[PDB]
């Protein structure tokens, strides 16, 4: 009942913000640009500093015209409406949002430890306890999101940032969506796609639990379970119903992963009658103190090295490009609600 009441309050608080979203809570010239932390086909993330408070933030900047061209309108509106309404210890917080004639802006908490992906590739693989510490945070985060009828749909090591305490902060809600029932959009990254996405079915929150299996495997092995050089070969392996496990995996880990990487979504852990509890009660999680993880009382396996809140050394280097704002409003209609 304590969990039921927690989730009921979480949903109430989410819905209040979901129904009346915040808008236009800062403007560009309140910030100094420091460094580009990441770039993509329609946007970028930059380290910025607030000129009056001195606080650092990560500012995601989306080019409205490119968002329209790449058919990402609904996805970007989803991302902002969801981020302004959620609140959970393992989600990067949205601090401000605004738009101008050219771009959409989401100003988030900066997480100087960088992406899990970088740390995983630098060390090779995580020990099972280390993988389990991160996995538990994802399980709780998905329990929270799913209780709000939210599907995340972009789990991968690049989207998990490691904070100053060694805990996970999930970022990039570009594919997150509120769904009661099914949804149909082809999205995700190839290695993490569930079979029902590849096969163009109407799919549901069970895709997140599949992706958790992929993530746990990749953390503990150092490479993802369906790896192949070409996407077509990845997809063939995903739908095949076969997975090979390193001999160093524990029997408990293999058993859990067989149940998360279950091709038949009606048999997949997280999607059975007992929901998330089939995962939380699995032997591989026997040592996990779920409340202590939520309360951030567990000592993390790894504290990222960084010098302070302005240190960018755990992110990589990109060509620094202008943030241009047109004299004329672009795509105003499409982004009215942002
Ligand atoms: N999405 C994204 C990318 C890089 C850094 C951050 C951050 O919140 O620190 C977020």
């Amino acid at each position: 009942e304590s969990v039921k009441e927690f989730l009921a309050k979480a949903k109430e608080e989410f819905l209040k913000k979901w129904e009346s979203p915040s808008q236009n809570t800062a403007q560009l010239d309140h910030f100094d640009r420091i460094k580009t932390l990441g770039t993509g086909s329609f946007g970028r993330v930059m380290l910025v500093k607030h000129k009056e408070t001195g606080n650092h933030y990560a500012m995601k900047i989306l080019d409205k015209q490119k968002v329209v061209k790449l058919k990402q309108i609904e996805h970007t509106l989803n991302e902002k409406r969801i981020l302004q309404a959620v609140n959970f210890p393992f989600l990067v917080k949205l601090e401000f949002s605004f738009k101008d004639n050219s771009n959409l802006y989401m100003v988030m908490e900066y997480v100087p430890g960088g992406e899990m992906f970088s740390h995983l590739r630098r060390i090779g693989r995580f020990s099972e306890p280390h993988a389990r510490f991160y996995a538990a945070q994802i399980v709780l985060t998905f329990e929270y999101l799913h209780s709000l009828d939210l599907i995340y749909r972009d789990l991968k090591p690049e989207n998990l940032l490691i904070d100053q305490q060694g805990y996970i902060q999930v970022t990039d809600f570009g594919f997150a969506k509120r769904v009661k029932g099914r949804t149909w959009t082809l999205c995700g990254t190839p290695e993490y796609l569930a079979p029902e996405i590849i096969l163009s079915k109407g799919y549901n929150k069970a895709v997140d639990w599949w992706a958790l299996g992929v993530l746990i495997y990749e953390m503990a092995a150092g490479y993802p379970p369906f790896f192949a050089d070409q996407p077509i070969q990845i997809y063939e392996k995903i739908v095949s119903g076969k997975v090979r496990f390193p001999s160093h995996f524990s029997s408990d880990l293999k058993d859990l992963l067989r149940n998360l990487l279950q091709v038949d979504l009606t048999k997949r852990f997280g999607n059975l009658k007992n929901g998330v509890n089939d995962i939380k009660n699995h032997k591989w999680f026997a040592t996990t103190d779920w409340i202590a993880i939520y309360q951030r009382k567990v000592e993390a396996p790894f504290i990222p090295k960084f010098k302070g809140p302005g240190d960018t050394s755990n992110f990589d280097d990109y060509e620094e490009e202008e943030i241009r704002v047109s004299i004329n409003e672009k795509c105003g209609k499409e982004f009215t609600e942002f």
